[PDB]
Formats: structure tokens, C-alpha cells, sequence
């Protein structure tokens, strides 16, 4: 009438089925996703302590690999199973499965000492995802077992998803994460510049710096592809640091040659905003280049400000103490969330394109914008809109008081030289 495994203190086929079924019904109601993992480890001879003892160690390792709502179990022999339930969507479930899989492989890569000597262990994993690889327990298990057998016949110390989609995906992510790793050391990062104009569109008020990746096989990569991954792994600080140096050194270069760009706007991410050396670095750059901090505008999202308000207060304070302007961006609206930015030392409000896309044919968008502009004005903030495509948008914005503007109606982002030439005087 057993419920768990004696040897490993891990649940057993009966309970992992009850919890899998349970999590599947749960995922069926709450419309969520479920990660099922099958693990095979690869007693003789002379091995019956190792089988007893190795299995235990592997179970200890497996437990320390996945989250508590998650479940590690054993289904006889060398074979273990994992359950990662309550996943929001296919994306985060895929990612979670990846992380769990390759940590397990790295854990099990660790030596085992049993009968006084070291021994290594191979493990092959197959991963199936509900409700896609099966809305049902037995089907999902058949398919996870299948994926494990493919992973197995393919080699040792590897994992494979049931769907080829996920494998190709994972591989691509690995390639991206590796090439990204080389890029900065190599020097494959270049800065493009989209210019900012007055609400009317006459005089130039600045230049937004945009990070670009000049990959010699992929040419220039789409930021939407590499920027997330870049920030997802701890690389976004050194790069962001090079960036800053380059942008300041450009403004200074620009001003001293053929171009008057009164300021440059650089956007920051979660990590490099919370990077404790941001001030020591920015002050050092501002020092070396020789440009007034007012000519450097830093840009943030609300998601970044409101993730940790208490921290944001201190970083933003320490940054304003330099003399530079703070810009804030994107999501709402959601108006006294304007109230919420009142509590900060901000100088600039920046309207995301998702608001301008409805201008001025979408009346709600037209009026929502108009609200944003007025209330941002009330807090003495500068308002600039992004994604100005048509004259119909530009006209509206200028006729309603949007101080600055930027977008594609004025052209595409470009290198610094061509920038300095396209707005030389």
C-alpha cells in the first residue's frame, strides 16, 4: 500500500501519476502548461553499493535541481521522472524545461565516490510538454519516453524534447548565447542613431542611441532577438558600459566637428540600472569625454522603476546628482500611475509607439495620448512620442502639445557618420 520509494525517499509511480494527473487537471482549468521529464541513468560490477548509494546521490542531486512545487520521483531501475507544473505559457515552460535539463546534466557530471573510488554517470533525458505533447497523462508519458529514447540513441548526457520545434529552438538559443559571448570581446557591437525632433518637426533636439550587433555571418541581428537574451544572461552590463562610453564620446565628437546634437538618449535595462557601479562608471565616462551631464539622457521603463521603488529612488537620486536627465517610458495607461512617477526625480516622459499606432484614427488612443501629455506636462515633464509614422500622427501630437518627437516619418536609424552628415549644418 506504499506511497514513496524506500531507498531514495522519493515518490513512486503511483504518486507521480496522481500528481501528474492532478497537475494536468489543474492546467486544464487554469489554462496552464505542464513539463514532464523522463531520466535514464547509465548493480554490476562490482556494484551493488553503487546501485544503492549512487541512486541515492542522484536523487539528492535531482532534488536540488527543481522547484518545490516541482516533483522528483523514481519509477524503478535507473529511471527517474520530473514534474514541473503550473507553467504560464509555452515560452516560460520551454525555458524552464531547458534550465532544469541542463542543470541536471551538469549536476550529474559531478563524480561519485562510493567504494572509495570515483565514478562518473551518464544520464539521458526526454522532455514532453502538456497540453501540446498530450492533454493526457499516459500519452504525455509515452511521448516523453519516446523523446528520451531519441535522446538516448543520439548519445549520452543529453536531453531531447518530443517536438523537433523545441530542439531546434533550444539549439538556436545556444548558438545565440555563444555568439553573443564572443561578440563584445571580439568587437561586433555597433551603435545606430535615430534622431529626435521638436513636436513640429523643425529643429533637432537629440539622438537616441540604439545598440546594434554586426554579426559577420548573420549580418546585423534584430535587437528583439539578441537584446533579451543578452540581458537574460549576465552580459548586459559590460556592453551597456561600452555603449555609454561610445555615446558620450560621439556627442562630444559630434559637437566638435560638423554636428550640433544637443543631447543623446541611452536606454537602460534592469541589470545595468541596478548595477552598483553605474555611478562610478558614468561619472568616469563624463569625466573622460568632457561633456555636460545634461547632454546625457538615460531612459527607463516603468517595469524597471516599479520592480523595486526603494532602489529606484536611490539610483535615480545618485544619477540626478551628476546632472543628467531621466526619461521614462512605455506602459499604462493608467494615469495616476503618473502619480506614481511623481515620487521620482524624472525630467522626461516618453510615449511608446503602442499609443501612437492608433493616432488619430483610434479616438480612445487619441484621447488617452492627450491625457498622457497633459498630465505629464502638469508634473513639468518633457513629452516625446515614439513611432511617428504619418503626417496625421505628427499633426495631432504637435497640435496637442507633445514637446518632442521621433519615429520613421523622419527616416530609419543609422550609423553615426551618416547621422552627422544627414543633420550637418
Amino acid at each position: 500500500m506504499a506511497y514513496y520509494d524506500a531507498l531514495t525517499h522519493l515518490p513512486n509511480r503511483t504518486l507521480f501519476q496522481d500528481r501528474l494527473h492532478t497537475a494536468l487537471q489543474q492546467a486544464e482549468r487554469n489554462g496552464q502548461w505542464v513539463v514532464l521529464m523522463f531520466l535514464d541513468l547509465d548493480n554490476d560490477s562490482l556494484g551493488h553499493a553503487a546501485g544503492d548509494r549512487m541512486l541515492q546521490e542522484v536523487a539528492t542531486r535531482l532534488s536540488a535541481c527543481v522547484s518545490q512545487d516541482d516533483t522528483v520521483a523514481r519509477m524503478g531501475g535507473d529511471e527517474f521522472t520530473l514534474l514541473l507544473p503550473s507553467q504560464g505559457d509555452r515560452e516560460i515552460a520551454l525555458k524552464r524545461a531547458i534550465q532544469v535539463a541542463e542543470l541536471i546534466l551538469g549536476r550529474l557530471a559531478r563524480p561519485f565516490t562510493l567504494e572509495g573510488r570515483e565514478f562518473f554517470v551518464t544520464a539521458s533525458i526526454g522532455v514532453a510538454l502538456s497540453p501540446q505533447d498530450g492533454a493526457e497523462l499516459s500519452l504525455l508519458m509515452k511521448n516523453a519516453d519516446t523523446a528520451m529514447y531519441h535522446a538516448k540513441e543520439m548519445g549520452k548526457n543529453n536531453f531531447q524534447f518530443y517536438q523537433a520545434e523545441m530542439n531546434a529552438r533550444a539549439l538556436e538559443r545556444l548558438e545565440l548565447e555563444s555568439d553573443l559571448r564572443r561578440a563584445l570581446e571580439l568587437g561586433e557591437f555597433v551603435l545606430h542613431y535615430q534622431p529626435q525632433f521638436t513636436g513640429d518637426g523643425r529643429r533637432l533636439t537629440g539622438a537616441e542611441a540604439l545598440l546594434r550587433w554586426q554579426h559577420p555571418r548573420r549580418g546585423l541581428v534584430p535587437p528583439s532577438e539578441f537584446i533579451p537574451v543578452l540581458e537574460e544572461i549576465g552580459l548586459v552590463a559590460q556592453v551597456g558600459d561600452w555603449l555609454l562610453a561610445e555615446a558620450c564620446k560621439q556627442l562630444r565628437s559630434w559637437h566638435k566637428a560638423k554636428v550640433r546634437v544637443p543631447k543623446v538618449s541611452v536606454n537602460l535595462s534592469a541589470r545595468q540600472f541596478a548595477d552598483g557601479q553605474l555611478g562610478e562608471r558614468i561619472a568616469a565616462i563624463l569625466y573622460e569625454t568632457g561633456i555636460p551631464p545634461a547632454c546625457l539622457e538615460l531612459e527607463l521603463t516603468e517595469s524597471i522603476l516599479m520592480s523595486d521603488v526603494a532602489e529606484a529612488m536611490q539610483i535615480l537620486s545618485g544619477l540626478k546628482r551628476l546632472g543628467l536627465a531621466i526619461a521614462v517610458n512605455n506602459f499604462g495607461t493608467g494615469y495616476s500611475s503618473l502619480n506614481y512617477l511623481k515620487q521620482f526625480p524624472i525630467d522626461v516622459l516618453k510615449i511608446d509607439r503602442s499609443f501612437v499606432d492608433g493616432l488619430p484614427h483610434g479616438e480612445q488612443d487619441a484621447q488617452i495620448a492627450r491625457a498622457i501629455i497633459a498630465m505629464a506636462h502638469s508634473l513639468n515633464l518633457m513629452v516625446i512620442a515614439e513611432g511617428v509614422e504619418s503626417q496625421a500622427q505628427l499633426d495631432f501630437l504637435r497640435e496637442h502639445g507633445c514637446d518632442e518627437v521621433q519615429g520613421y516619418l523622419f527616416g530609419r536609424p543609422m550609423p553615426a557618420e551618416q547621422f552627422g552628415m544627414l543633420y550637418a549644418s
